[PDB]
């Protein structure tokens, strides 16, 4: 998260930190979501050989009575995320075991088919992801407001779509969330209304980000099926 500040600690209890391995150059993480007892949402782009989710936690480096760390039983991406237009970039994450809610760790709810947040409305992101372009990752759960976009703002991203993503962030300013990131929930009014996807590798503002109301149903559908 570029440009922010650090959390109230456990403030944001359904923040989720993701390790992943990869086939690879080993691990990378990500930013998530707790829906419900064993199921976090995060991006597509998350996707790896292994997953741990961390939940609970401030500052990762070091454990506290808050902490739960569970294993990913399984991965829903979602099957029409493509690589290339980066479109569809939502999965959903079964754990092993069911989190205890505790007032540390709690549920987010998503919006439903019809709740179309449209651009001007200022929201929040938080994570743990790099706090400039060059710069570490954060070990404290940070978060940024940031102003949605009309479309047009972010028409110098390849296939950008108004249905499917929000466009991000104010363009004259420097705020914005950045690698790592990726995968954490854009809060607007108390609704979660977007997933980090991407943005520049300069980290430029606006980014965009997967409008999670359009995918309610197929959340809905492995949610049922589990």
């Amino acid at each position: 998260i570029i440009g922010g500040t650090e959390s109230k600690p456990h403030s944001r209890p359904y923040m989720a930190y993701l390790e992943i391995v990869t086939s690879n150059g080993p691990s990378k993480f990500c930013g998530g979501f707790l829906i419900r007892r064993n199921f976090v949402l995060t991006a597509a782009h998350c996707a790896g050989r292994s997953i741990t989710v961390t939940l609970g936690a401030h500052n990762i480096t070091e454990e506290e009575d808050t902490w739960q760390k569970l294993e990913v039983i399984k991965q829903f991406r979602h099957p029409k995320y493509n690589t290339s237009t980066l479109h569809h970039d939502i999965m959903l994450l079964k754990l092993k075991e069911k989190a205890s809610l505790t007032l540390a760790v709690g549920t987010l709810p998503f919006p439903s088919q019809f709740n179309f947040v449209p651009p001007g409305r200022m929201c929040r992101v938080a994570g743990w992801g790099r706090t400039g372009v060059l710069k570490p990752g954060s070990d404290t759960l940070q978060e940024v407001k940031l102003r949605l976009m009309d479309p047009q703002a972010c028409s110098h991203f390849r296939d950008f779509d108004h249905n499917l993503q929000l466009c991000v962030g104010n363009p004259r300013k420097t705020k914005s969330a950045f690698k790592g990131d990726s995968g954490g929930p854009l809060l607007c009014a108390g609704v979660a209304q977007g997933i980090v996807s991407y943005g520049r590798s300069d980290a430029k503002p606006p980014a965009v980000f997967t409008r999670i109301s359009h995918y309610r149903p197929w959340i809905n559908q492995i949610l049922q099926a589990n």
